[PDB]
Parts: structure tokens; sequence; C-alpha cells
């Protein structure tokens, strides 16, 4: 019944974290497990663009406010995001075709969310899923209308709104060192940072199939070679939840000096987006699964 967050702090890392929101914190044993075992919380949905600005200039913070207040009262660090992510856009954003108009909408969205929680958020995921699988930039509304400067603009705008935040770019399928996407994000982040773009971290959205944990041992050092101050594992779940896959991911974290922590996608299996693959660390009784105990043994 040991706390993985307490144990990973003992190994010199910052946090073992989890995604949650108001609808989980108010039912079952989610809050008790988060209180005991995790040191950082993220809003699964309540800070996404469609949740917070469902119509232009009309903001909804009730869910995000609840999460931030709960975390502060319970001694937890807070991550927020995603500020710019095409798959969470409300419909009104995608029909804007003017560069100046979309730039202003994007900056206003960033600045409004970050100002409301200024000083309270350790990490912001500023841009997500900006890359195609071949390493090219994904042709989203932001790329199509603003161009590739939208990423520099988003990060500079975020730094100005809350300079004490750690600003991350995140993506998925960065789990293999030989995959073109993994190399591409490293090379682009190096170029952006040399030009003064304030990218503090790369966050790897780590949705794994069985047996893919071993690859992260080589991919994570490659991500860290971009020279960002931090890297992190985000949104972690593993089909089958095998102890071997989870332990390999934890050990990749421990092996990479700049990796500050790990965030898992959720608490209990039935609430996973792929519950049929039983991919989390607690079962539907809110009891720890073998993978949880394997992490504990590994961290000791
Ligand atoms: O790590 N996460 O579980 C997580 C969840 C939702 C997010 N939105 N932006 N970044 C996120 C990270």
């Amino acid at each position: 019944a040991q706390s993985v967050d307490q144990l990973i702090k003992a190994r010199g890392k910052v946090y073992f974290g989890v995604a949650t929101d108001q609808n989980r914190l108010t039912t079952g044993k989610n809050a008790a497990i988060i209180q005991a075992d995790f040191g950082m919380v993220w809003p699964e949905n309540s800070m996404q663009w469609d949740a917070t600005e469902p119509s232009q200039g009309n903001f909804n913070f009730a869910g995000a406010d609840y999460l931030v207040n709960w975390a502060q009262q319970n001694g937890k660090l807070i991550g927020g995001g995603c500020l710019v992510w095409h798959s969470q856009l409300p419909s009104w954003v995608s029909s804007i075709t003017d560069k100046n108009t979309l730039t202003n909408v994007m900056k206003n969205h960033i600045t409004t969310l970050m100002t409301r929680y200024k000083g309270k958020i350790r990490t912001w995921d500023v841009v997500g899923e900006a890359f195609n699988e071949d390493g090219s930039l994904r042709q989203t509304v932001f790329l199509n209308v603003i161009g590739e400067d939208y990423i520099p603009i988003a990060f500079q705008t975020a730094r100005a709104a809350d300079p004490n935040a750690k600003l991350y770019i995140m993506d998925y399928n960065l789990d293999s060192a030989s995959y073109p996407k993994t190399q591409a994000i490293v090379n682009r982040v190096k170029q952006w940072r040399a030009a003064g773009v304030p990218i503090d971290g790369i966050g790897s959205q780590t949705h794994l199939s069985a047996g893919q944990g071993a690859g992260v041992l080589q991919a994570l050092p490659l991500l860290a070679s971009a020279g960002t101050p931090e890297v992190s594992i985000l949104m972690l779940d593993v089909a089958g939840a095998s102890p071997t896959d989870y332990v390999n991911v934890v050990n990749a974290c421990l092996n990479v000096q700049s990796c500050v922590g790990i965030t898992v996608m959720g608490v209990a299996d039935p609430d996973s987006w792929r519950a049929s693959t039983t991919p989390l660390l607690f079962d539907g009784n809110f009891n720890p699964k073998p993978a949880y105990n394997a992490i504990v043994q590994d961290l000791q």
C-alpha cells in the first residue's frame, strides 16, 4: 500500500501523477487514491479548448476551477493543458480563415486560461499533436491559416502570460527511437530553442501496446537529447498492464536525468478510454494491480 509518488521523490524525481477531473473526484475512491499515492494532478478534459471556450470569448472555468482548488487544498502539484490541440477544438475555431484573426483568437485563448491560474500551474502543455507520423508538421487549422510560426507564437505568448510555468510540447508515438516522428520532434525543438522559443519540455503521450515498454528505454534518452530542461511521460497507459511494461517505463524515467516524472491516464480500469485492455494500475475495486506493486518493488 506504498505511495509511488513518495517513492519516486526518494529517487530524485518530482512526481508520479494522474489525470482526473470533478466527475471522478466526487465518486468512488478516486480522491482517496490520489491523495495517498500521487503527487500531481492534471485535468483530463476540463481545461481543453472545447470545455473552456465553447463559444468565442465566452469562457467556462467551473470544472477547471474545481480541479485547481482540490489540488491546492490537498498538497498536489498541478499540470494544465492542452492550450492548442486540434482534436479538442470547438467548431467555431475551424472556420476561421484569416491569419490575423486566428492568431488573435489563439493568443487570447492562451492568455486567458494562463492568467486565471497564474502561479498555480507547474506545467502547461501548450501545443499538442503538432506532428504527422512522417515527421512533417500536421496540417491543422493553425498550420493552414497561420503557418508554422503558430508554434513559436503560442510558446512566446504563454511565457508572457505566466513566466513561472514550465511550457511543454506534447505528442504521441514517440515510443521508438527509430521512428521518424521521434527524431523529427527532437530536431525541430532544437531549432526552435536555438531561435529563442521558450520550450521547456517535451511530453511523451505514452499509450502503449503490450511489450512496447522496452522501446521507451531508448526513445526517452533520444527525446532528452533535444536539450530541453525537462522531459516527461504523459497520459501513460499500457494494454494488458503487464508489470514488465510499466517497470520499463519507470526505469526509462529513472535513467534520464532530465525526466521529472510520470503521469498515468487515470486511476481505475473501468474508467479508461480503452477499459477492455485493462491498462491502468488499479482495478475496479480500487485495489492496486500487480503492475502497481512491481513499480513499488522497482523503486525500492
Ligand atoms: O498527462 N495527462 O494525463 C494529461 C491529460 C490531459 C492533458 N491535456 N494536455 N496535457 C495533458 C496531459
